[PDB]
């Protein structure tokens, strides 16, 4: 549960500016009180003409989006997204993101 | 450079709640225009009874503090904290924190 889900910024309305993030960190303190997420967002709001190098995209229910690894921030349990969907198939994205953005694999 | 510095807050006023952060992330985007930081804070205002799990305290000239790894958020270069001091000697803290909390090693 507290990990790998497609967590959309608590309030789906948040998506206007911020739609989601992904639970990826404290396996223990994953969603206990907060988690290290890579805030996903609509590629459209940030120009569909985006380059390829950082912040991976997905193809979820709401369509395509982009892991905002350029910011990264813990999204407290309160606002721990209102389960809109789940992108486990993109599990690597969550990792690679971190793994490159946070480590540079 | 953009990493092992004791970045307080472009506006030291923030320190009331949030005084610092520690540039620690992008090896490539290290000083591009942003860095993933562990928002440091005053052990005092944040309870002197802080745990020894992730929250890495510091003892620098400006005084003792604690990298708030409970959140961790990349502060854009602009507002990347007004250089208050520097804690490279705590470089590992910055790493281990990340490395355990963000990777676990």
């Amino acid at each position: 549960m507290s990990q790998f889900t497609l967590y959309k910024n608590k309030d789906k309305s948040s998506a206007k500016t911020y739609p989601y993030f992904v639970d990826v960190q404290s396996d223990l303190l994953d969603n206990l009180n907060t988690r290290l997420v890579i805030p996903l967002t609509p590629i459209e709001l940030l120009d569909k003409k985006a380059p390829s190098h950082l912040c991976p995209t997905i193809h979820i229910d709401e369509g395509d989006f982009i892991m905002l690894t350029q910011q990264m921030t813990s999204v407290p349990v309160k606002i721990l997204s209102e389960p809109v969907n789940e992108l486990s198939t993109f599990r690597n994205e969550i990792i690679a993101a971190i793994d490159f953005l946070i480590t540079g694999i």
